[PDB]
């Protein structure tokens, strides 16, 4: 799809058997999702944003289907206010900015 | 330009007579710039992000030239870690996401 930016660029994702909405976020290096149940091993990580830092769990080689396109990569899980799809996964679905 | 997302989507901006770099950020509703000298009246505002909230100064009808495209709108100035161009200005330069 082409997506204009008059509204938040939200898409449906399927991850860990669950359906969620997430923001396509070109300002995010990495993918950060709200607390959710994910299977397997993880590693503690601190990440920074506009108002300071949060502690997240780092999960590698996680499958995510983003608006019907499959990607596999790192997902960070923690107290983010919104689910964010970052460039680590946007590059896999072929996402570009155009003006 | 078409911009792929293997690197941060940074562009040159000119605002308040100054040259700066800023991130084209589809996950940002509003435009937030690092402390800088802007002329005229402003209004206190608190905005929230990944790690909590920051106090910004709200400036309206500010001219910004974003990668050679002119836009006029609200700019928030405050302790953001990075200069962010949000959807309020991305819609004016015709920016879209495509996959
Ligand atoms: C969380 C997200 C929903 C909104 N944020 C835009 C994201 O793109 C921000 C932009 C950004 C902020 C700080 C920073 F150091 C680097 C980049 N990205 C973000 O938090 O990403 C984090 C995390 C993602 O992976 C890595 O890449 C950058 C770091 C790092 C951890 S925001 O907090 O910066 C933001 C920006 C503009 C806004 N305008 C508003 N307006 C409200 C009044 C609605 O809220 C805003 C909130």
């Amino acid at each position: 799809p082409q997506i204009t930016l008059w509204q938040r660029p939200l898409v449906t994702i399927k991850i860990g058997g669950q359906l969620k909405e997430a923001l396509l976020d070109t300002g995010a290096d990495d993918t950060v999702l709200e607390e959710m149940n994910l299977p397997g091993r993880w590693k503690p990580k601190m990440i920074g944003g506009i108002g300071g830092f949060i502690k997240v769990r780092q999960y590698d080689q996680i499958l995510i289907e983003i608006c019907g396109h499959k990607a596999i990569g790192t997902v960070l899980v923690g107290p983010t206010p919104v689910n964010i799809i970052g460039r680590n996964l946007l590059t896999q679905i072929g996402c570009t900015l155009n003006f």
